[PDB]
């Protein structure tokens, strides 16, 4: 009652592993003329209204990808209450920094012109993409500062410095992947974000740099709990980010000179 952007009952681990969260999902699409400054996408929302407005989130494909690599992202997030976007972008060729221009004009479409604009509170927008549209989740989390959350998935750019970030992001690498390797994308990426900005770094073990393009049950429970808690700022979700042994209801406070 208290946080008015709390949205669905109490989160569990296994309701973030499952494939589908506590809301029904319908889904809708702008084709790419009507869509202004991006190649049009597939909007995924929660059908019920009656609990109130909903965070949005843009997501963006790779070099030479279509949505269909990121399909599977729309009604897993979008079932946990958020409204959904996953673009294509003008061309398949965008640069990282294009996507990033695209992401906001996505997010744009969605709050001003689309069909389920009523749908979507406008100061709690969240961008996420993959490989490219990585890269370009971090361009667009600096340029924008209001964004409330960003996700990179096995990033990818030029650019290793990201310190004027101000938005909270968590970095999905994967440990093998030889596209976009850690060591010269996700990690430095995430070394140069501010200690002042809440950050994450998650790699996925035996991980190549195609997991994200299929169903993930680690990029999606890490995901969700990230949007929750900062597009909403669901605090519930912080036991999933900040895992302690007061989380368990039999210890009220625990405290340790960790780690060891
Ligand atoms: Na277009
Ligand atoms: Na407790």
């Amino acid at each position: 009652a208290a946080n008015p952007y709390e949205r669905g009952p109490d989160p569990t681990e296994s309701s973030l592993e499952a494939s589908s969260g506590p809301f029904s999902v319908s889904e809708t699409s702008v084709s790419r003329l009507s869509a202004s400054g991006f190649g049009g996408g597939t909007i995924y929302y929660p059908t019920t209204t009656s609990e109130g407005t909903y965070g949005a989130v843009a997501i963006s494909p790779g070099y030479t990808a279509t949505q269909s690599s990121i399909a599977w992202l729309g009604p897993r997030l979008a079932s946990h209450g958020f409204v959904v976007i996953t673009i294509d972008t003008n061309t398949t060729l965008d640069q990282p920094d294009s996507r990033a221009r695209q992401l906001m004009a996505a997010l744009n479409y969605l709050v001003n012109r689309s069909s389920v604009r009523s749908r979507i509170d406008s100061s709690r927008l969240a961008v996420m993409g993959h490989s490219m549209g990585g890269g370009g989740t971090l361009r667009a989390a600096e340029d924008n500062p209001s964004l409330k959350a960003a996700i990179p998935l096995t990033p990818w750019h030029t650019n290793k410095n990201w310190s004027s970030v101000r938005v909270p992001t968590l970095i999905i690498g994967a440990e093998n992947d030889t596209i976009a390797p850690v060591s010269s994308h996700a990690k430095p990426f995430y070394n140069s974000l501010p200690s002042s900005t809440p950050k994450a770094y998650l790699e996925l073990n035996g991980a190549s740099h195609f997991a994200p393009n299929s169903s993930n049950t680690t990029i999606g429970k890490y995901s969700i709990a990230w949007l929750k808690r900062f597009v909403d700022n669901d605090t519930r979700y912080s036991q999933f980010l900040c895992p302690a042994p007061h989380d368990d209801s039999a210890i009220s406070e625990y405290r340790s000179t960790c780690p060891y």
